[PDB]
């Protein structure tokens, strides 16, 4: 199978419709499973967050979603892993899904199928130490970047790759526009079926979800798992 490097990457969502990636790339990931919408025929949404490092907020973050009762879905790297052990087992306990973003959150079209599975079963082998579970497997490639065969190479191995229908730019760092903005992003791009992508280590970014949460309830939207997406889907 080809190697060939490929950004998942799409129109954003107009008029909360679903957004499209195009024939090609809707056949490359079902061809391996791997997905970034759920289930658009019903008003539902699935939160899922990218972990890198800490930068002070993911506390209020699993706040907020404790209190709207909302399981996200944490993909961690293993640099955020080791340095943030206790926030692993809030997620752990809290109910929460941890997906795998690689240990190192390399480019994996320029890693071995050994180096891809060192990359993979090393943060579950933390995560293990710390939870003593293991979540269903599930994983994003390192800055979205892919390859039918990383998508091979990884669904050999067990995962199930999940990419993403909105994300907006909420880790810029040197650059954090405040409450609003995220908010008003979560709001213009929701649609049906939405998969999430969101960051903790901007400024207010926890505030923002938990408005955004607060409207998109209102509005009539269920927010629901990556697992019970999959489990969904499967019935």
């Amino acid at each position: 199978v080809p190697n060939e490097p490929i950004n998942w990457g799409f129109k954003r969502s107009v008029n909360h419709q679903p957004p499209d990636a195009g024939k090609q790339l809707n056949s490359l990931i079902e061809k391996y499973d791997a997905f970034y919408l759920g289930n658009t025929k019903e008003k539902t949404i699935y939160l899922t967050f990218d972990n890198g490092y800490e930068n002070g907020y993911t506390p209020k973050v699993l706040d907020v979603l404790k209190k709207h009762r909302v399981t996200g879905t944490f993909f961690v790297t293993g640099h955020f892993v080791k340095d943030q052990p206790q926030l692993i087992k809030r997620m752990s306990d809290e109910g929460h899904i941890i997906g795998n973003h690689s240990f190192h959150h390399p480019d994996l079209t320029t890693k071995t199928a050994d180096q891809i599975q060192d990359e993979l079963d090393s943060v579950n082998e933390e995560v293990y130490k710390i939870t003593g579970k293991q979540d269903n497997l599930y994983l994003r490639p390192p800055r979205g970047v892919f390859s039918e065969y990383v998508l091979k190479e990884t669904k050999r191995l067990g995962y199930q790759t999940v990419f993403w229908s909105v994300a907006f730019v909420d880790w810029k760092i040197n650059n954090q526009k405040g409450k609003k903005y995220a908010y008003d992003h979560m709001i213009k791009q929701a649609h049906p079926g939405a998969i999430y992508l969101l960051h903790t280590v901007s400024r207010d970014n926890a505030e923002a979800l938990d408005d955004a949460i607060t409207d998109l309830k209102k509005q009539g939207y269920t927010f629901k798992s990556i697992d019970d997406l999959m489990f969904e889907k499967e019935m």
